[PDB]
């Protein structure tokens, strides 16, 4: 907050440093005659600086003032070089401002006086943050192009510019231009400044240099959700092969939208950013076709074989939890409220029949398959994101969670198994319910169950956790109040807030209307019982009846009409991963390769419509 | 009633007194020549009055007569001075007819023999009231600028006007301006009206003047949702610092949005009006920042560590209820319906261990916080509205009444704790759920839970009270059908209705279908109950579905679009609250002052877009 805070002081104290000084005051506005006078009378030093370090030419450029500056030339010629040695606006110079609010007849003046063009703009209100409303660059040419001047940028072409020039984060102009909030006017300047390459010895394209991030022009406007430059930088990568009437037969290049081994690659990307106007892209001409090849022809089936064997690796589970090793209670019962019948066996005493070796195979699947989860998810992380990128990751997939936390409750129960710990039911009571609610996980690769499995997620951690705060207030009050109306009775005819956590899991229930809840008739309840549960019975139907309204708002008017979208980038996330964690000969590359029909190494996808 | 009454009478007895005389008759319609025949024969007096006491010139204004009252003049030339002698349009004149009416003509021939320009209608008619359909005013210049009329604002002000007059409510004509229905003329007429200040001898600006409330122009368009004329008045307080190509400095005056003291600001009036279209203004310009300003700065970690003392000092009492002090009862039962096994200590028991004295140190908590609740909110009614003004925010505020509430029951059972009155779960039941539920009101300082809590309120004081009566009249029929029904039997068997409170709350819960109800199946049941309850389960269940439709037509339909303006009126509104009873040393002003700028001893907020 100390920093716009900082930010919000430093352009007050800047119009304060104006008004103490004549020498910056009639260089600020069209008052040329005292200057005249500030002049020639004392011969005073014209190098004064303001607020950001400044010379008196930037407020002219930042208001337009062109009149007073030239006797400034003819008397201190020097001037044009010194850029703000401030620390927010950081070598900016008076081309800057004059480029961004467009001046025209101060660049024939400047550079008649052998002014400079390669000038950087470091300063923080340039850099690319949230802080700034705007990301221009470093450049002179960057500014201009981002404003959408045509006149400055053939002006500094002819004055020894470069286009070739980059930001700090490694930005050329060309990526500049497909940051901008104002996308059609972008492709224009896109059209321009990359008609200037014109030289042979250089071997790179303009179009083909990349970022610091290893993104080209093209892959920027993927990841950035910028579709109107991406179909415009399509055309690059089509080729027409033949018109027939209402019919041609277009081929798409498909070399930086398809993968090509450890490059990160188009498809990859819309998936892993954070920003979620690229999954817009996600449905247009190369891409909506490419995807659907791969699911249709590769995705799909090998996903439904992934969920087969999943659901019989589960159902050998469940067996070998089904039939666990007990034996009858050696000690007695310890009270009239002990109802055990049965313990689990030591080691010693649960391998000793062929009863028992049936249920070995299984569970020695059971512990080989949780290996095996643990080995493809957890040596993913340590090349990758140890908490971070993996953690980001997981508001696409809670799945990735689940079947991690499955497979360490395998292990635990393995473990307390080998050392005949006492309490086996706890995690595999964890591992039942979290491996069979996996298979929820292959709903995705259905038409019927992918768009409707979305669903429970986004009310889970939506709408779901949102009511569960306010119910566990409203259990917590309720539950205490009944705890202490009934902490004078008698249990034995009306036991459901017999201590203190009973209460709370029987308000539980009661809240959910799931048990019936307290009555005898035949003895006298307390009249402060009825009066409670009346009142918590009015609260907790309205409440539950307000969560029926906030999941159909959540729904119908945020994720019923982006069904079909984030469940067809679902089968994305699932095709990108399904291909990197499957090898290559199982694999066939998507698209037809050239070499066999004169087109180069790359592979090609034809779309005909 | 009778004075709506009264006045449709009056508008009618003025359209007969007008029929039975001749002077009264030729200046009503253009029957100039009659008129000379009245005058020069009999010789008669012409000041008779009609109905509201007035001559028949304000007739001739009316209906626009100009030609008779020429020869009225010429004969009897007093006639301008004399206005409405009656009791509903008081001290109207003929000058504010023909203003409303906008006639030019009359206004030359009526101050070419000295007329008068500072009547004031003070009547009935013109006072500020939903009786009557417009407010104009008092003086003829409050008429002119109201039906929008540049001219005969001209033509006053070179016949001896006055534009700094008031009404009887102190406002100005620029006060009136903001009160009309038709808001794009009366910024026209502002422009118009401002700039005839002219005067330095005289000190207040009349844009500054105050009327009654102590308000401003700008103020009341505050209070009133004039939203049109907000921004209009909104560029007098701003000022532009610097334009860099697509970004500007706005620098916002802040002085009577923000709070000064003891005078009433804007932020604090848009909350405490009973206006909803105020609260269109908290989203604009200097305002929508300014709030989120001092939330996310100042408000909100304030409103989570007072949240997170609440819920301390709420587990803080509910563990000295749960360890209330109980013993073994003394008498023996009394019936077998006697489920009562334990009762309360008396005050020379309850503190003998050092487990109570654990307990002695959370009560006194539970005491001292309980005082603290009333000495922060009751103080604040008998300076404040005692429970009018008080009163008229529990619509904002139910938490108000029910921290008291809670704080009531704490001190109540600290009264029985004191003289061992018995039935301490009464009052701790109370304060258990009222305690608890409080917790929900810091629901609105998260972006989850805020949106989600208003739609609770709203549907309680609405469709669930719309509900619980024609519940209570389902509820009461059927129970008392199942009381008689069952009045012959054995209770022993089925005991859901063996009295008449009971029958009347078995009925709600079976309404519900919170218990399950009524079977035996080893003994024959009354005819009547197997056709009365699958009347009454049809019914509830048909009625329960209906309070479903309901609270979908209430949320989506009236308050969900404006989840997210109901939730940031709710931060306003905590905001003001949390700073008005905060000290001065903890919360910094909000804004930049100046004098270290050349600004004034004024707040300034800098919004750069
Ligand atoms: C996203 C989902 C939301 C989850 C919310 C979390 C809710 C879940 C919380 C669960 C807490 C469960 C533990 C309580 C019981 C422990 C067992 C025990 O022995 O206690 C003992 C008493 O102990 C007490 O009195 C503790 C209760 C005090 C108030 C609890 C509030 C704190 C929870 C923080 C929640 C704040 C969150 C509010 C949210 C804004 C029981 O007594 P006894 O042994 O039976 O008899 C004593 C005998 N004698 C008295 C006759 C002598
Ligand atoms: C979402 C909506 C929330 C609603 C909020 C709920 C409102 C809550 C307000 C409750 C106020 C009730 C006062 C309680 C104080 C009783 C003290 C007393 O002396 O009583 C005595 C008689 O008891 C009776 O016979 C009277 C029963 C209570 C009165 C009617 C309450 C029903 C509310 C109807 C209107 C409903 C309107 C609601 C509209 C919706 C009991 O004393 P005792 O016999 O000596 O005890 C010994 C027996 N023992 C040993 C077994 C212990
Ligand atoms: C916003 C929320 C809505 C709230 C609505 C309020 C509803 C809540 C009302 C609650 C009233 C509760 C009190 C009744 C029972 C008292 C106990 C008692 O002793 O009574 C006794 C009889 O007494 C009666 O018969 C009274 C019943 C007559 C009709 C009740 C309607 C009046 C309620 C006004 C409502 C109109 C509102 C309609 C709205 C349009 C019980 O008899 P017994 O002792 O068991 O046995 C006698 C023995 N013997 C016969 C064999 C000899
Ligand atoms: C929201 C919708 C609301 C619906 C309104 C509900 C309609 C209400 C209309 C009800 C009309 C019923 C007539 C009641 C009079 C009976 C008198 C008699 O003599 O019967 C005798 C035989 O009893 C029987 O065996 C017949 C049972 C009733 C007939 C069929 C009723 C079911 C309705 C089907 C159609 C449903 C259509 C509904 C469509 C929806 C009983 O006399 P007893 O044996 O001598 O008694 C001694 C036993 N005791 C000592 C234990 C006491
Ligand atoms: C997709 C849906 C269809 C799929 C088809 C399968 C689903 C449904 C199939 C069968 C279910 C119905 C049959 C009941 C089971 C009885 C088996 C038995 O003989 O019990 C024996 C022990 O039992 C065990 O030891 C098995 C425990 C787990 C082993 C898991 C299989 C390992 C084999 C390798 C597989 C590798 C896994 C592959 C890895 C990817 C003997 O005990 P008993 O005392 O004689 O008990 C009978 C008497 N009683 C009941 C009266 C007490
Ligand atoms: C949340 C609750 C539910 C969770 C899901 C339950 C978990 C278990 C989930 C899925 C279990 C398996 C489902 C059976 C196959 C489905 C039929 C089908 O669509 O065809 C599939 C065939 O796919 C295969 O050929 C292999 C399928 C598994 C082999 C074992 C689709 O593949 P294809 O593209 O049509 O291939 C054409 C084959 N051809 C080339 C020979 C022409
Ligand atoms: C936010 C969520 C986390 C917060 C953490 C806290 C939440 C959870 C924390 C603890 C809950 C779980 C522990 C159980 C409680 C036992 C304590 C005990 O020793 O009992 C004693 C008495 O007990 C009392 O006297 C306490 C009664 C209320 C005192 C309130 C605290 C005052 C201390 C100052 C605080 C100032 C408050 C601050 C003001 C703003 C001994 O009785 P006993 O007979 O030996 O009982 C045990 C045997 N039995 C059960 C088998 C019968
Ligand atoms: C209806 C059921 C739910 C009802 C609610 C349950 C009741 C309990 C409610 C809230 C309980 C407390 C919540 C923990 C804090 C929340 C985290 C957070 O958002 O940061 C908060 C930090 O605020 C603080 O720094 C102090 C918070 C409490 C201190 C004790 C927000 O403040 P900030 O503006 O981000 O401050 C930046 C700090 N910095 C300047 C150091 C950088
Ligand atoms: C003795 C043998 C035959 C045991 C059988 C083992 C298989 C049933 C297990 C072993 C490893 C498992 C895989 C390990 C990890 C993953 C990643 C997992 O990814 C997610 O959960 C994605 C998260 C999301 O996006 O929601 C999908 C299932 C899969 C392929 C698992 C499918 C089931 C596999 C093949
Ligand atoms: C032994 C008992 C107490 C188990 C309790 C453990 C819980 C923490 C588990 C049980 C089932 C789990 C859920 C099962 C299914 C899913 C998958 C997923 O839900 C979806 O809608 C899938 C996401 C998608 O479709 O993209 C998000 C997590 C969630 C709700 C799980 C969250 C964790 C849960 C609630
Ligand atoms: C509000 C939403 C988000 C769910 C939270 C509801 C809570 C009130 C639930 C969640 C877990 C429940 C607990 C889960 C496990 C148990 C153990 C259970 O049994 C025992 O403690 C041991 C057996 C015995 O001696 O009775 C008693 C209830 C209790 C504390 C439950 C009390 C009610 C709890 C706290
Ligand atoms: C021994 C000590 C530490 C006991 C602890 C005392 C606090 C937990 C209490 C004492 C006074 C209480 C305050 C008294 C009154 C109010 C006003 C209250 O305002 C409303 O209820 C607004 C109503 C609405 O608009 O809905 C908000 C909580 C607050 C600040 C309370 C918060 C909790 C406080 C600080
Ligand atoms: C022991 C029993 C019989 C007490 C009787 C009634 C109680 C259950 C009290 C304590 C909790 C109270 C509720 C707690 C929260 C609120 C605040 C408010 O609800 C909201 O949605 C908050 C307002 C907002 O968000 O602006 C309206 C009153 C209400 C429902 C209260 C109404 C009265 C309640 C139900
Ligand atoms: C319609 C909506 C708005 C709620 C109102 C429903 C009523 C039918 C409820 C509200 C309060 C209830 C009462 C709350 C307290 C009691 C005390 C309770 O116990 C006793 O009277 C003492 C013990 C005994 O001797 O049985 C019997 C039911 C009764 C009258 C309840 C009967 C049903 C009542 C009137
Ligand atoms: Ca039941």
């Amino acid at each position: 907050e100390s920093w716009a805070q900082s930010r919000d002081e430093q352009n007050l104290l800047q119009q304060k440093r104006i008004w103490e000084s004549p020498l910056l005051l009639a260089a600020k506005d069209n008052d040329v005659q005292a200057l005249n006078k500030l002049l020639k009378y004392e011969d005073c030093k014209v190098h004064q600086r303001g607020a950001m370090g400044e010379t008196a030419l930037h407020i002219a450029a930042l208001y337009d003032n062109l009149e007073a500056a030239m006797v400034l030339m003819e008397a201190a010629p020097e001037l044009v070089f010194e850029p703000m040695t401030s620390e927010l606006y950081e070598g900016q110079t008076a081309l800057h401002i004059a480029v961004v609010n467009q001046n025209m007849n101060l660049v024939r003046a400047l550079l008649a006086r052998r002014a400079s063009v390669s000038a950087r703009a470091t300063g923080t209100a340039f850099r690319r943050s949230p802080c700034n409303l705007i990301y221009f660059g470093e450049h002179p040419l960057s500014f201009a192009a981002c404003v959408n001047s045509e006149e400055i940028v053939r002006l500094l072409i002819e004055h020894g510019a470069d286009i070739r020039a980059q930001d700090s984060l490694g930005n050329t102009v060309l990526h500049i231009l497909i940051l901008q909030p104002n996308k059609t006017f972008a492709c224009q300047m896109y059209n321009l400044l990359l008609s200037y390459d014109r030289h042979g010895d250089h071997l790179q394209p303009l179009d083909l240099v990349p970022n610091h991030q290893g993104l080209t022009p093209f892959k920027l406007a993927g990841v950035e959700g910028n579709t109107v430059m991406f179909q415009h930088l399509m055309q690059k990568r089509k080729h027409t092969q033949w018109t027939y009437g209402p019919l041609t037969s277009t081929l798409y290049d498909l070399t930086e939208i398809d993968s090509s081994g450890d490059e990160q690659s188009l498809l990859e990307l819309i998936i892993t950013t954070k920003k979620r106007e690229a999954r817009q892209i996600l449905d247009q001409t190369p891409v909506k076709e490419l995807v659907s090849l791969k699911w249709k022809r590769y995705g799909r089936p090998y996903f439904c074989m992934l969920g087969a064997i999943y659901l019989l690796y589960i159902i050998c589970f469940t067996m070998c939890c089904i039939y666990r090793p007990l034996k009858p209670r050696t000690n007695n019962r310890t009270s009239p409220r002990d109802n055990t019948l049965l313990q689990q066996k030591l080691l010693q005493e649960a391998y000793m029949t062929p009863k028992d070796d049936i249920r070995l195979v299984g569970e020695l699947v059971t512990v080989i398959g949780a290996i095996i989860i643990l080995l493809v998810e957890v040596p993913d992380i340590f090349r990758m994101g140890v908490t971070r990128f993996f953690g980001q990751t997981i508001l696409g997939g809670p799945f990735h969670v689940l079947i991690i936390t499955y497979a360490f409750m395998v292990l635990v129960t393995m473990v307390m198994r080998l050392i005949s710990a006492s309490g086996e039911v706890v995690p595999m009571s964890f591992a039942l319910v979290l491996g069979w609610c996996n298979v929820m996980y292959f709903a995705r690769g259905f038409q019927m169950l992918g768009p409707f499995t979305i669903m429970i997620q986004k009310m889970i951690f939506g709408d779901l956790m949102r009511f569960c705060w306010l119910m566990a207030v409203v259990i917590l009050g309720f539950a205490s109040a009944f705890y202490i109306i009934f902490q004078t009775e008698d249990p034995e005819e009306l036991g459901h807030f017999y201590d203190y956590p009973m209460a709370l899991f029987s308000t539980f229930e009661l809240f959910l209307t799931i048990i019936d809840g307290p009555a005898n008739y035949n003895v006298d309840l307390p009249f402060m019982y009825s009066i409670t549960y009346a009142a918590f019975a009015i609260i907790a139907t309205l409440l539950m009846l307000n969560l029926l309204i906030a999941m159909m708002g959540d729904t119908h008017w945020r994720v019923a009409h982006e069904r079909d979208e984030l469940w067809r980038a679902q089968i994305v996330a699932t095709t990108v991963m399904l291909e990197r964690k499957l090898p290559r000969c199982l694999w066939p590359r998507s698209g037809i390769c050239g070499r066999e029909y004169g087109l180069g190494d790359r592979w090609f996808l034809r779309v005909e419509d």
